[PDB]
């Protein structure tokens, strides 16, 4: 019953993102699940109050619950309300491995 969705961090057009196993039994509420992307794209120049806010890859919108959390979906994390409009990247070939 888990969702398989990418992570990238707002702003970073380098990174390739980390795959999460995502469900309601993987993660208690939305903000357990932004606690655990902050532990895990957070670093010294990416992310300066770790993850408080998701956006679809093409910025045209907010995630607020998991449900609306698609499968095979690339999200944006960010610690601001505004969306980095980079060229993020993946591989040519790709990997959809869970990384969770």
């Amino acid at each position: 019953k888990a969702k398989k969705v990418r992570f990238y961090r707002n702003g970073d057009r380098y990174f390739k993102g980390i795959v999460y196993a995502v469900s309601s039994d993987r993660f208690r509420s939305f903000d357990a699940l932004l606690a655990d992307l902050t532990r895990s794209l957070s670093d010294n120049i990416n992310l300066p109050q770790g993850v408080r806010y998701i956006y679809t890859i093409d910025g045209s919108r907010k995630i607020g619950s998991m449900d609306e959390l698609e499968e095979g979906e690339s999200y944006v994390c960010s610690s601001d309300n505004f969306f980095d409009d980079v060229e993020y990247t993946k591989n040519v070939n790709p990997n959809w491995s869970v990384n969770v």
